[PDB]
């Protein structure tokens, strides 16, 4: 459906132009991780035929992804220099990029997941769940935020 496609959209695009980060190589490998593992089962589903009938959690689900996947597109537009990735980075007391933004990626997909297996009976975790995703970004961009500032290892 529209809005559904419109997450679909966002998010190859979002991956694609996320992999100009040269700095932050961790946490946009994780963003694209996230949104692969999202968008690629309900791109399958809509290929075989999403039924229209969409009930006010699935209208909402679609919109609170849409509207996530729309921060996190933005994000990445304005990640488009580096150098401006550091001088929030050095300043930024949490050591992730999209920590709200990609919150919102975790939020949303638990409770999609869940929506889609109890009442559409769709089992869609081709990943795990969703909920775990607070474990991944917390050890990752933890390592990476670090990888960005100590950058040494790949300097010969």
């Amino acid at each position: 459906m529209e809005n559904l496609k419109h997450i679909i959209t966002l998010g190859q695009v979002i991956h694609k132009r996320c992999e100009e980060m040269k700095y932050c190589k961790k946490q946009c490998r994780r963003l694209g991780h996230r949104v692969l593992g999202l968008i690629k089962p309900l791109e399958m589903l809509q290929d075989q035929g999403k039924r229209s009938v969409p009930s006010e959690k699935l209208t909402t689900a679609m919109n609170r992804f849409k509207a996530a996947l729309e921060e996190a597109n933005g994000e990445i537009e304005k990640f488009s220099n580096r150098s401006n990735i550091c001088r929030f980075l050095t300043a930024s007391q949490d050591k992730i990029l999209f920590k709200d933004v990609n919150r919102k990626l975790s939020d949303v997909w638990k409770e999609l997941s869940l929506l889609l297996q109890v009442e559409q009976r769709m089992p869609v975790s081709p990943i795990s769940q969703g909920a775990s995703w607070a474990q991944e970004d917390q050890q990752d961009a933890d390592e990476d935020r670090r990888a960005f500032q100590m950058l040494r290892r790949d300097n010969e």
